[PDB]
């Protein structure tokens, strides 16, 4: 098992889970192992009163994006359906702003890299938002592109 070489991006997902599913790392580690992998894909989970835990080492290959896993950051929010199983952008105020600091943190300190929503990547709604009208105007709107 080992580190990463460079950090060319940071991946922005949601957990794919509804409002009331007030889940942390605890929860989504085990949902992953079951499935399969060693432990959580990603680096970062943000609670949705806004805490922000740590997943895998911050320095370590994870498991969020094929293709990306070796060079990046993976950053996970609660939430991200509705309870129709569509995907909805419901992120808390306080998510939003716990993961406006620790995204500035981590550009800072990952000289060159990226942000990144994972849908700009691959064919999927994840995170459920446009993360470029977010990220300039705090504007949050549902999305799969953006
Ligand atoms: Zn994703």
């Amino acid at each position: 098992a080992k580190q990463r070489e460079s950090t060319d991006a940071i991946f922005v997902h949601c957990s794919a889970t509804k409002p009331s599913q007030n889940v942390g790392v605890r929860e989504i580690r085990q949902w992953h192992k079951e499935q399969g992998w060693l432990d959580v894909g990603y680096h970062f989970i943000i609670k949705r009163d806004g805490t922000v835990e740590a997943g895998r080492d911050e320095m370590a290959v994870g498991s969020h994006a094929k293709g990306y896993n070796h060079n990046s950051i993976g950053v996970c929010l609660v939430g991200g359906i509705d309870d129709k199983g569509k995907f909805d952008a419901n992120f808390t105020p306080a998510q939003m702003q716990s993961l406006r600091s620790l995204l500035v943190t981590l550009l800072a300190k990952y000289e060159g890299a990226v942000l990144r929503a994972h849908h700009e990547v691959a064919p999927k709604a994840c995170p459920s938002f446009d993360l470029k009208r977010w990220w300039e105007k705090n504007e949050l709107v549902t999305s799969d592109r953006g």
